[PDB]
């Protein structure tokens, strides 16, 4: 586990069927955007933001391949895309909005099976991206 990937699990563990359960319903409640949705560090400056925060494309990558954080991102992100009527901001209050989308421009950059990632943006971001996140990710 050279990314300590491991992180995610734990921290997912005693909430990720509550987080499901929002989803599901249309609304986050809980608190736990940076280990369901992460994003790059750098992004946020809380302690909580840089322990959750995805150190590179490479540790991004490591996360899908995951037999478990993987197939749930993609859980959580196919949740989101199934949700008829509300924008993003009614789903994830400010400033979750941005930090998803952070995710997805992430994720939709570490993979070309990203149909999901990118499906996101296109339905609630008007097919935008993070414009801080492709910064860092332009430069190995």
């Amino acid at each position: 586990d050279p990314f300590d990937l491991k992180r995610f699990v734990y921290a997912q563990a005693p909430v990720y069927r509550s987080v499901v359960e929002e989803l599901r319903a249309g609304r986050k409640r809980g608190h736990w955007m940076w280990f369901v949705f992460p994003q790059l560090r750098g992004l946020g400056s809380s302690p909580l933001a840089v322990r959750y925060g995805i150190s590179s494309l490479e540790e991004a990558q490591a996360y899908l391949q995951h037999d478990l954080l993987g197939p749930r991102l993609h859980e959580c992100t196919g949740l989101v895309n199934q949700v008829q009527g509300r924008s993003i901001e009614e789903i994830f209050g400010p400033p979750d909005d941005l930090k998803l989308c952070s995710s997805m421009t992430l994720f939709a950059r570490a993979t070309d099976a990203n149909q999901d990632f990118v499906a996101l943006l296109a339905k609630y971001y008007g097919g935008g991206e993070d414009r801080r996140t492709v910064a860092l990710l332009a430069v190995t």
